């Protein structure tokens, strides 16, 4: 049998950048992904970062190129019935600001770092279960090449996001499920072209939703809402620029750069807890445990504290002998969980056109804008939400 | 034929209001009311009043029984998923506040000095039709003990509520109507017994909302969430106060006084916005124009905004010559509106129990309360509009 402390399910960022920390730290973890290396880093995702993220990155020791290609934001841009409106994060918030740079390049830099230090982590590796959760001498068995293969460790750490088998390793019984599937999703498309802004523009337009982001002086993220019905293969880049442009104030959409598509995708919009997030000497962080529509831009950031808060308990178990501190890892991490989840779902439910809306609904949605946008109190609340709450000690 | 300058149609608090301040700044009015003087005086309706409406009853010359009787508010409790928390209103506001003062009161208080200065009411006024709204010469008929009479006027204030004359005397084609009916009611009961707290008291239960409100020292108005199917014959006394007990912190039903009620009533709770507001030389002022729930305290408040903005474009109208300034009364009282009834729409939203909620609904509305009341910006959000926010020039 493999041997370990930690048995990490899961090489996205929650996996990697738990198994980082634990590396450093000095206790002994292994990673096990279905997937190759490049089927991951295939992934676009993530383009902001609240400075927790930030922050645990450098702790991990991955930041170096974070810190030469990141860029830092201090605004963002609220565009409503025919209105442009600057939130101040960095004044609204007490001076706190976001950070773009790509969830790609995390997940490469977290992945150079760990081959780097030579920390274990097994790719293709297939049919992932899980073991005598409620014992002292929990397990994972896999195969590769179709040979099955056993590890043992003290905990596992499922870190294998929406569909793991981590998740389903739990007797549903013993979960409680909370989730709301929105009726439409995101085109998105990816292109090396100059942002047209500094800073995002988040437009609710009377055709649908559309979002500016970016990656890099030279590489864009843009979205549009469109139905759940919608196939990418029916959306050229001509198509996905004409309809953005149709979304977006003329003297933003005069200055667009277009390009050809690096990526184009559309993502289903979910919220999802489960509670408790744990089971045994099992633990669930980030997309295992729960979802975020990405209107907000918290599930990265999310599995960030998650991972921050399981690594914390961890030392504790480990260097202090006070294991039993991972009892309180799901009450910790669920009331960060459920603050975002609730802001994540006020943009989604403030910025996007719904079906069969009535007439009062319509006006609420306008009005709330109003509100948020004109008060000083209004605006702090939205600022504090998009850098993100505080992390519980 | 009768002739005035203003032609006011009702009685209740706007009508009184409006028809107090011109009669003092020396424009001609007269009050048509279907109902009796002690008919009107029968309804129980407001307790809360904002310091716009404080300072309009003291603008009209009526405010010497409220200056002694009236309680001034500095904060409100919210108690849910057994929490009880306090609202600074008066820090959260930068040092707003609120008064307790009965409508019933208020609804006196303005008759005894409309009859004292012997400005016109026409009481039992049957079958009140409104003529020629978009002409130079407008009028009224009505019916006083079966004589038709007319009252010629320059313009006419619809201040007759919700099923007034004066928003049906509008064509529908020329009125845009936003509306929701929320799934309850609230039943009410006043009593002559001293509050159990010196302020209000919000209560999310799983049974149900609940409110404790009060009039004076001896006099107190408490409310709790029913279906819209419940008949108020059902409803004992020792019922309600058995149920309300059941919805409240125990250290505060414990020290509750109950008594037999002096009123008991359900009330719908409705949001209801139609614009514009006027048409030709008819305005419609407060129940005529707009609902709300009453989980805000915000009706009796609007209309008194509503009531200040008329009242103000009238004196401009007649002392300066500038009537084409009346054009704006839609535009002005409408910002005030939309930003109350969203107010009062998210009170509603986070404090009730609503049919066929699901479990992410739930979560969702404790955490709301969870977020608004430990952030200062939420705290801060929720007392701002509470006190109201500023009457707009
Ligand atoms: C359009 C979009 C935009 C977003 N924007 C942002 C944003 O700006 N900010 C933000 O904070 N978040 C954002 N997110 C959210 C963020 O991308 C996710 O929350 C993040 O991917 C979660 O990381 P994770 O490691 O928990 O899960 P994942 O990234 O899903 O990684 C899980 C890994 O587990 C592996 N795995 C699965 N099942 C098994 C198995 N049985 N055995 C072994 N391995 C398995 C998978 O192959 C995968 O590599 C966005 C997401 C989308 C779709
Ligand atoms: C349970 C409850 C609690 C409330 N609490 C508060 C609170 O704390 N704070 C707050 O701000 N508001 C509160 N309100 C709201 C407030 O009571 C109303 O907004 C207020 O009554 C509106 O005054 P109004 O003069 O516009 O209409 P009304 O009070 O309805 O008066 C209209 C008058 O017009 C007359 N009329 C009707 N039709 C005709 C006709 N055809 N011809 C002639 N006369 C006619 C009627 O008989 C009546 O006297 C509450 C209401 C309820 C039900
Ligand atoms: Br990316
Ligand atoms: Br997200
Ligand atoms: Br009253
Ligand atoms: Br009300």
């Amino acid at each position: 049998h493999m041997k370990t402390q930690v048995a990490i399910i899961g090489a996205g960022p929650s996996g990697l950048l738990l198994g980082q920390l634990l590396h450093k730290a000095g206790i002994d973890n292994v990673i096990l992904e279905r997937q190759t290396p490049d089927y991951v880093l295939g992934r676009i995702r993530a383009g902001v970062l609240e400075q927790g993220m930030v922050d645990l990155l450098r702790e991990a020791g991955v930041d170096r190129r974070m810190a030469r290609d990141g860029l830092v934001h201090e605004g963002v841009e609220i565009a409503f019935a025919g209105q442009r409106r600057r939130i101040d994060l960095k004044r609204l918030s007490g001076g706190k600001t976001v950070t773009v740079y790509g969830q790609t390049e995390v997940t490469r830099d977290l992945m150079e770092a760990r081959e780097a230090c030579g920390a274990t982590t097994v790719y293709q590796a297939a049919e992932v279960r899980l073991h005598d959760l409620q014992g002292e001498r929990p397990y994972v068995t896999f195969e590769r090449d179709g040979e099955r293969l056993r590890l043992d460790c003290d905990y596992i750490a499922g870190c294998d996001g929406f569909h793991g088998i981590s998740r389903q390793s739990i007797p549903a019984e013993r979960l409680k499920v909370f989730e709301r599937v929105y009726p439409f999703g995101w085109l998105g498309l990816l292109a090396d072209t100059p942002p047209v802004s500094h800073e995002l523009i988040y437009a609710n337009h009377p055709r649908g939703f559309a979002l500016c982001s970016q990656r890099s002086a030279t590489r864009s993220r843009y979205y549009v809402q469109v139905p759940l019905s919608e196939k990418v293969e029916d959306w050229s880049d001509e198509r996905f620029w004409t309809e953005l442009k149709a979304r977006l104030p003329s003297e933003v959409a005069e200055k667009l750069v277009t390009g050809p598509s690096l990526e184009k995708s559309i993502a289903p919009l979910r919220s999802f807890v489960v509670e408790p997030m744990q089971h045994g000497r099992l633990f669930l962080a980030g997309d295992a445990a729960h979802i975020v529509p990405p209107t907000g831009a918290k599930g990265l950031n999310l599995a960030a504290s998650d991972v921050s808060t399981l690594y914390r308990l961890l030392l504790k178990a480990y260097r202090e002998g006070r294991g039993e501190l991972l009892e309180r890892y799901s009450a910790i991490c669920l009331r960060r969980i459920w603050k975002a989840e609730r802001f994540s779902w006020w943009m989604t439910s403030v910025l996007h056109r719904f079906p069969d809306t009535d007439a009062f609904s319509q006006r609420i949605q306008q009005t709330e804008l109003e509100y948020y946008l004109g008060s000083e109190a209004g605006l702090a609340t939205i600022a504090e939400n998009f850098v993100g709450l505080p992390y519980e000690e």
